[PDB]
């Protein structure tokens, strides 16, 4: 039949296609659907969306008719404009950083994942938006890897998180599996050889 995937907006392209590439050659029918974390889970909740599979950062363990697996892991960075407040520290902490303001992902409940770290924050609906912000210095912000690496390159932005973790935040990316599928060879095969790829990829 058709089987549904569903990806974030924080998981890389290259991971989005290697994935993709693989289903197709382990399944007949692929349709894949996009949205950020929060409503990742939430949309594969909802049941109305008959979405099979399920690749996002976002933690819930128990999920009915979802079972869970790592998948592998994205990088995200705390950027903020050059000129931010912030930035003339030069060592920037988690608590420095509390007292201005985050612009955040929210969708109307909240992840610890994607939870907010300041009492001063901002929603927005998806991360163009958050970055057109935080590139006018209105806060600052946590984004992945492939969505600032340009404007990072460029100078146009700056980081903030190589005193938390050098090199970027490594999160994990969780594949939520409907249970069901967990007795179709395909899923396996489609599993390993993802995984495998996605490894290669790292390096
Ligand atoms: F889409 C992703 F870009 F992948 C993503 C990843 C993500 N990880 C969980 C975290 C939340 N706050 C974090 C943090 C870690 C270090 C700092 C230091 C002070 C600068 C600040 C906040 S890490 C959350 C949202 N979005």
């Amino acid at each position: 039949r058709n089987l549904r995937v569903l990806l974030d907006t924080a998981i890389p392209p290259s991971f989005c296609d290697t994935v993709s590439s693989v289903l197709l050659d382990d399944f007949n029918m692929v349709s894949l659907i996009r949205t950020s974390p929060a409503d990742s889970l939430a949309t594969i909740k909802q049941d109305n969306a008959e979405i099979d599979i399920a690749i996002t950062i976002d933690e819930e363990l128990k999920i009915s008719r979802f079972n869970q697996c790592v998948l592998g892991y994205t990088k995200a960075f705390v950027v903020a404009h050059p000129q931010h407040p912030l930035c003339n520290a030069s060592l920037h902490s988690i608590a420095s950083l509390a007292n201005y303001r985050q612009i955040s992902l929210g969708s109307g409940q909240h992840s610890n994942l994607l939870r907010p770290v300041s009492d001063k924050v901002l929603f927005v609906e998806n991360f163009d938006d958050m970055l057109r912000l935080v590139e006018a210095g209105v806060g600052w912000g946590i984004a992945p890897h492939y969505f600032v690496e340009e404007r990072l390159r460029n100078g146009t932005l700056a980081v903030l998180s190589e005193l938390y973790e050098p090199g970027g935040i490594d999160t994990k990316v969780y594949c939520y599996y409907n249970t069901a599928l967990e007795s179709e060879r395909s899923f396996l095969r489609f599993l390993e050889s993802a995984r495998q790829r996605l490894r290669q990829l790292g390096r």
